[PDB]
C-alpha cells in the first residue's frame, strides 16, 4: 500500500523569503535594486559550484557579494566565521553589523509567477 503520494512535492528550504533559487545571479542584482532596498539581503544556490551558496547584500555605495563555503562539521562558513546553519547566521547578523557599518533589516521577496496576471 502506497499509503501516500510521489511526483510533485516542495521543499523547507524553498519555502523561505529571504531564499532564491528560481531567478538567476544576473536577475538577483537588477532584482535587489528593484524588488529589494537599502539594507536588503538574499540567498541564492552557487551556480558555478553545486553544493556552495553567496549572500547578496545591497548598500546605498553598491551591491556586495559573501561567499558561504559547506562545511564538513554540518555547517557552513562566512568570513572566516562558523554557524549551525544559514538561518542562523541571519538571526545573528540581525544584531552584529556584517559589514564595517551596516545591519540586517529586511530580505528580499521572492515572487510568485503563477498568476491570473497575464498580458
Amino acid at each position: 500500500g502506497s499509503s501516500g503520494s510521489s511526483g510533485r512535492e516542495e521543499d523547507p528550504h524553498e519555502g523561505k523569503i529571504w531564499f532564491h533559487g528560481k531567478i538567476s545571479k544576473q536577475e538577483a542584482y537588477n532584482l535587489l535594486m528593484t524588488v529589494g532596498q537599502v539594507c536588503s539581503f538574499l540567498v541564492r544556490p552557487s551556480d558555478n559550484t553545486p553544493g556552495d551558496y553567496s549572500l547578496y547584500f545591497r548598500t546605498n555605495e553598491n551591491i556586495q557579494r559573501f561567499k558561504i563555503c559547506p562545511t564538513p562539521n554540518n555547517q557552513f562558513m562566512m568570513g572566516g566565521r562558523y554557524y549551525n546553519s544559514i538561518g542562523d547566521i541571519i538571526d545573528h547578523y540581525r544584531k552584529e553589523q556584517i559589514v564595517e557599518g551596516y545591519y540586517l533589516k529586511e530580505p528580499v521577496p521572492m515572487q510568485d509567477q503563477s498568476g491570473p496576471s497575464s498580458g
